[PDB]
């Protein structure tokens, strides 16, 4: 199972943009301190490594990690089995996993003082955010309170510690700019499958609406849903009455309808609520969204489309988080993916 | 040249510790926008890769980058060769690569606040500092200014886009904190060889001191010098009569003599000039840094030591970089530590 046979493998940068500090940059002056005088910056730049089997069979995959996260979610589970690299590597397609700009081996833009502050530029704000551990417990469904666990989990228990380490803050880089970092990597590496996760699910949308070569999407428990501009439906706020979802994003009409000319498959694990939960706010949360995605792919579909949900629980699947791809199911979950690409030919030369 | 048949591949994080917000966390309240309130936070792990050969060989490297870099270096160069994590499983070496604490998947520790503070302690600071393309240009010595390069230079031209885009920032994260990170690395890896580079060069001659389990360290272009306490000799400023280069690190003589145990190289690549030169900051200060290696050589050799400094023009290879294992000649490089793992017994079970 671990071993594995690669033709080639390797990383390297591609997007990004330049920033510049003023004057003029001497070098009979000391370098050190580092200063803005005279600088060239490089910022947004997306770190991508890929490794590629012998002979490969079908289309690149193109792993997406989810918020907060980086590329290792692909490559290993919290307690050591393999990742989705290995297998679809095993698997016969080539993958890539990218640290998208502001993760990980991504850039993070900041310069000579404060955080994300060029001169009187602001690059991405100072004040950041991000999920504690018990904030990502129930975001990521692994109970419904922090140190509780659902029945029949699939969670990898006792490696708590390792799951959270890899999680972090996003500096606040606009989307566009990421989603520009990916569009380009599509355009490098030719027709390809997205497959995304959480956060990175509507920008992968957004990604095949400007990239004919994406020729397949499925994502793992999308986090923002997608409608046409005026076209988003009624969604119910959530059970305590005050809060909503993500405001969903709206694209206009002519790129929408891209995404009705390829497969999109979106994955839900389990322990998502099917009535109000005023008591657990993600559980509540995740019942809207899920709901909020069925409108979204059922607009795809009205438009002529091939998008399609799919609940692990009724694949014969339970206790699913919301990464099920290094949950301890984690292989029948991949053989599901696999499943997806070879109905749509997508595992075929 | 590109394959690569793994036993095993992984990665995982390690080290670190947790620091707690104020209050509780109640799961009914809204969990987005994130809040300290109640929070528990993972900081300072370590990001950790490794790929393992079929039938290894010798003890385990560990390949650790150098200042606001990532285990990218030892991936792929900057126009898509081999790196030398590639070329030493080849060699039938189990391959680690770390993302030190505070760069690239290692943890960037910043909460729900101004970059760095949890509520009113400081973590981190705010103001952060990095280095320019310019500023980089020059600490690496592809030539004695920016857009110049030496006529001799092994920098992969054309590539400067991609190399300078794998730099960034680091936080303020204490150094007893990175070091920490590696020694419980060593501490589970087992006996292996420590590779190290610029700024990680004075972190892997501590981690050393307090770890028996390093066998061996070869530095590439290492940063800081290292004394016994109260030992430092004479150093002499830079040819501007103002500058001085990183005061040298001291550390107590029962530490500093387990350095002696063990063999240690340090590599040098070329164009660093022999005589001040006032005009180019960067070139004096690599002179003047390389002059305070030798002298911490010569302190380790005389308790007993194996401590050499390679110079790679007197091995033939003419106009390396600060980064000897990415520039053109990397194939000849790696053959040199090679040989260095092989004298010292390194390479056999
Ligand atoms: C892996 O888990 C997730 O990926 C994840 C999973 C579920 C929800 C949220 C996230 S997230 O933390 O990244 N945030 C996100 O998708 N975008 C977003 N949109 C708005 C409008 N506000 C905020 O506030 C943070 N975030
Ligand atoms: C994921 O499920 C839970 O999280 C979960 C849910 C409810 C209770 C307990 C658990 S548990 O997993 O912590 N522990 C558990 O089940 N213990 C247990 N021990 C014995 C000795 N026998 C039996 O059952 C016969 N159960
Ligand atoms: C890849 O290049 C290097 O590794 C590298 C190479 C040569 C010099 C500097 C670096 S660095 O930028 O990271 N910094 C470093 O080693 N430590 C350090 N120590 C002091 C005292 N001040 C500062 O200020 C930056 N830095």
């Amino acid at each position: 199972k671990r071993k594995v046979v690669l033709a080639e493998q390797g990383s390297f940068y591609i997007g990004g943009r330049t920033v510049t500090g003023p004057g003029k940059f001497d070098p009979s002056k000391p370098v050190i301190p580092y200063s803005n005088e005279g600088a060239t910056f490089y910022i947004n730049q997306m770190y991508v490594n890929f490794q590629a089997p012998v002979r490969p069979r079908g289309l690149p995959l193109v792993f997406w990690h989810g918020g907060g996260l980086t590329g290792h979610i692909w490559e290993s589970t919290p307690d050591g089995r393999p990742g989705f690299q290995t297998l679809f590597v095993q698997d016969r397609h080539t993958v890539y996993t990218i640290d998208q700009p502001g993760r990980g081996r991504g850039n993070i833009p900041t310069f000579n003082g404060p955080f994300g502050q060029l001169e009187e530029e602001s690059i991405v704000n100072t004040v950041t955010g991000n999920s504690s551990k018990e904030g990502a417990w129930v975001r990521d469904r692994l109970g419904p309170a922090p140190g509780q666990f659902f029945e029949n989990s699939q969670f990898p228990r006792g490696y708590e510690d390792n799951y959270f380490k890899e999680m972090g803050f996003s500096p606040s880089i606009s989307s566009d700019e990421i989603v520009d970092a990916v569009v380009k990597l599509v355009t490098h590496i030719g027709p390809c499958v997205l497959v995304t996760h959480a956060a990175s699910g509507v920008l992968g949308m957004r990604v095949a609406t400007h990239a004919k070569n994406v020729r397949g999407i499925v994502a793992y428990e999308p986090a923002t849903s997608i409608f046409p501009k005026g076209k988003v439906p009624e969604i119910p706020p959530l059970a305590d009455k005050k809060s909503q979802i993500f405001p969903p994003f709206e694209i206009q009409e002519s790129y929408f309808k891209k995404l009705a000319k390829i497969p999109i498959q979106f994955v839900f694990g389990d322990n998502i609520p099917k009535n109000p939960k005023s008591a657990y706010w993600f559980l509540d949360w995740w019942r809207v969204t899920r709901y909020a995605h069925s409108l979204s792919l059922e607009a795809i579909n009205k438009l002529g489309g091939q998008a399609s949900l799919l609940d692990l629980p009724t694949a014969g699947l339970r206790g699913n988080t919301a990464f099920p791809f290094t949950d301890r199911n984690n292989v029948q979950v991949a053989s599901l993916l696999s499943d997806f690409l070879g109905k749509h030919g997508l595992d075929q030369n």
